[PDB]
């Protein structure tokens, strides 16, 4: 079978309806939809599903000519009457996709011609094709799959354009694709994968190791990072790490006693030894962040300073702000209360909470006292939702949403950056800068804007930025050299070519 694999991920794929969001998993859908243009590495978009395009000049209407000779894999052509009622689709469910502009965006979309799309904008959006790019929602299912002419409430058979195709699915249990053999585009090398659902990383390294799988393929939370390193010295192995994707970082809530002032902040962002943290939890194989994203991100190399680790400092600007010890205690008070903050994280995430623990630590060494709040996942989500935390986990979204879309939804009151920027004076002012960029054609005052934003939530101390992880991959040999997706919440299964 050396052209069918075996891999593994934490959940089913879910039902891969284009348009909804979890229970499908991005790169799945990703695997059997796809997008009118495509996202690159080098942050452009080439023609895809539509092999050109045109725009007006004020930037608002914008057609596109789309190819021919494609099908969807039960037969169906793909057509502008089709792409245009896949919007109408996601549209009629709008409300839901309120975090992704481009959804508040759109004012009509129509099929002029069975090969000329019309997209008409509210305004001149600059992430328009990136939007367009991304795993979802704006990707296409046959229009005879909707129920009852829509995909919110559900869809029939999950059939896309793409090179893969479900053929079957158990709850908890295997998800297997096959090669569309009917693709308008280069056919895989692979002809059948098989995604075993195994929730545990030990559980996926022992999976690996009996060689019950053959590829594992995901960020810093794949397996366990010691394993990992083992597993990289190991030849009967393969394994890989990327250069970083993304940050991950403590959002801290600036309207929440004692998080709500800035001195606490900053001096929480000067009490972390984040080398070793990376080192002692991480097993040395991330990148320490100093700021909410990395200086190689678009429009993000400001130089702004980094806090290093700095106890002293730390405790001399707590001092300052009135935050001193008393007598027998090693726990700040200030008015009476003492400078607790809770940290709230998923329970049963074994490296969430190894971190947590470190940064409890750390941060007793300078008098403040972290409690630690482990809990399951829906209670961490709604904490972030509603701004019930103190410090949370947090994680930007990786290319091509960040910068653009990782700060267009800090807008969004149901996410948790709004939440943790709420105290903040200048939030208003922020959220009406984030408005402007989205729309700023000036590539100067784009970048002035960007500056803008980048450098108040810097010198705001919102975030305590902790690493720029990386994508991981263990493999059996023979698959030889894996490659890595332009967009990191895809999977390039297509790619790999044993
Ligand atoms: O991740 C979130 O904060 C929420 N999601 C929206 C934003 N995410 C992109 C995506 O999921 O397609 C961002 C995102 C980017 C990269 C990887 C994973 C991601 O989840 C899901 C959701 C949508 C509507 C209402 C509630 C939740
Ligand atoms: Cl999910
Ligand atoms: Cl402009
Ligand atoms: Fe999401």
């Amino acid at each position: 079978a050396p052209d069918e694999i075996t891999t593994a991920w934490p959940v089913n794929v879910g039902p891969l309806n284009p348009h909804l969001y979890t229970p499908n998993q991005m790169f799945a859908q990703s695997m059997v939809y796809e997008p009118l243009v495509k996202y690159q590495a080098d942050g452009s978009v080439i023609p895809w599903l539509a092999k050109s395009w045109t725009h007006s000049e004020d930037g608002k209407t914008w057609t596109f000519t789309l190819r021919d000779d494609v099908k969807f894999s039960n037969g169906e052509p793909f057509d502008a009457e089709a792409a245009a009622e896949n919007f109408r689709a996601v549209l009629d469910n709008r409300q839901r996709h309120a975090w992704l502009e481009l959804a508040n965006q759109i004012v009509d979309v129509k099929a002029l011609s069975k090969t000329e799309l019309q997209i008409t904008l509210k305004s001149a959006y600059y992430p328009f094709l990136q939007e367009l790019a991304l795993p979802r929602p704006f990707r296409f299912i046959a229009p005879s799959q909707f129920k009852n002419h829509e995909t919110m409430n559900g869809i029939k058979a999950p059939i896309g354009t793409g090179p893969w195709i479900l053929q079957e699915s158990k709850l908890n249990q295997y998800d297997v694709f096959v090669r569309n053999e009917n693709y308008w585009g280069e056919k895989p090398a692979i002809k059948k994968i098989t995604f075993n659902v195994i929730p545990d990383p030990t559980t996926r390294a022992v999976a690996f190791e009996t060689g019950d799988i053959d590829l594992l393929y995901g960020n810093e939370g794949l397996l366990p990072l010691d394993t990992f390193a083992r597993f990289s010295q190991n030849p009967a192995y393969h394994t890989q790490l990327s250069q970083p994707i993304e940050t991950v970082m403590l959002a801290l809530n600036t309207a929440k006693a004692p998080t709500n002032e800035l001195a606490v902040r900053e001096a929480l962002n000067y009490a972390v030894n984040k080398k070793s943290l990376i080192d002692n939890a991480l097993y040395g194989t991330q990148q320490v962040a100093d700021t909410l994203f990395a200086p190689s991100v678009p429009y993000a190399n400001l130089g702004l300073k980094p806090s290093q680790y700095d106890p002293q400092k730390a405790k001399a600007l707590l001092e300052k702000a009135g935050w001193t010890l008393p007598a027998g205690k090693d726990i700040r008070e200030k008015n009476g209360q003492p400078l607790r903050i809770e940290l709230s994280f998923i329970g049963t995430d074994a490296l969430s909470k190894s971190m947590a623990e470190i940064i409890q630590a750390d941060m007793r060494q300078i008098g403040a006292d972290v409690s630690l709040i482990g809990e399951e996942e829906s209670s961490i989500y709604a904490r972030q939702r509603d701004g019930r935390f103190g410090m949370i986990f947090h994680r930007t979204w990786g290319a091509p949403y960040d910068p653009h879309a990782f700060l267009s939804s800090m807008r969004v009151p149901s996410h948790a950056d709004f939440q943790a920027q709420q105290g903040l004076a200048d939030k208003p002012l922020i959220d009406k800068e984030i408005g402007e960029v989205l729309a700023t054609h000036d590539e100067t005052q784009r970048q002035a804007l960007y500056r803008d934003i980048l450098t108040r939530l810097h010198d705001e101390a919102v975030y305590l930025p902790i690493s720029y992880i990386s994508m991981m991959v263990v493999s059996k040999p023979e698959l030889g050299n894996i490659p890595y997706a332009p967009i990191a919440t895809e999977i390039p299964f297509e790619q790999i070519k044993p």
